[PDB]
């Protein structure tokens, strides 16, 4: 049967589509296992690439500020991944055919941890997301900071988008709702 460590094992020495081609280390994903919070970026930029983890540099090391600072959570309470797990070449935005070919892996990691909340960072994971749901996406601007309700198996999955923590790295007023974003993250995760 499927485990965590089973998709990592998979996804780093994975060549199932050709961003393996470009990578130092593929980026399965990190975190706690019954985490009721997981975090979907897009894929991985160039730090993230070198470390073989999820958000790592600048903006990565914002987003932990807001984990730790407004939702009061280590990043080891919580579980963090990408959409696509191999850094695009010339950090472009990756194609539908890779897309395809690496969002199953996500598919197994959502079976596996069913977290009560999954939050999109940024246009590519919420329109992904939203697929999945059979949610109609028009644009990240349009559709982050509200919670929408994913009937998934079971359990309700709150989805909650918003924008990449590199976008809110020097606009500030982009950061200010940023952070109010995650205020209401937290206002989500300790309700009943
Ligand atoms: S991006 Fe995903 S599918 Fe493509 S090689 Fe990397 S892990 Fe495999």
């Amino acid at each position: 049967m499927d485990s965590l460590e089973k998709i990592k094992e998979e996804v780093i020495s994975c060549k199932k589509c050709k961003l393996w081609q470009f990578r130092t280390n593929a980026v399965p994903g990190e975190g706690y296992p019954k985490a009721e919070i997981m975090f979907v970026g897009e894929a991985p930029g160039e730090n993230e690439d070198k470390e073989g983890r999820p958000f790592v540099g600048a903006a990565g090391k914002l987003l932990t500020q807001m984990i730790k600072e407004i939702l009061g959570l280590e990043r080891d309470q919580v579980f963090i991944t990408n959409v696509v797990k191999c850094r695009p070449p010339n950090n472009r935005d990756p194609e539908e055919d890779e897309i395809t070919a690496c969002s199953p892996y996500l598919d197994r990691q959502i079976d596996i941890i069913m977290p009560k909340i999954i939050v999109t960072l940024g246009r590519h994971s919420t329109k992904y997301i939203f697929s999945k749901m059979g949610e109609n996406f028009s644009s990240i601007t349009k559709v982050r900071g509200k919670s929408y309700v994913w009937k998934y198996k079971e359990k309700e999955i709150i989805v909650f988008p918003t924008y990449h923590p590199a976008a809110a790295l020097y606009n500030p007023n982009l950061r200010k709702i940023l952070e109010e974003d995650f205020k209401k993250i937290r206002e989500l995760a300790i309700t009943p």
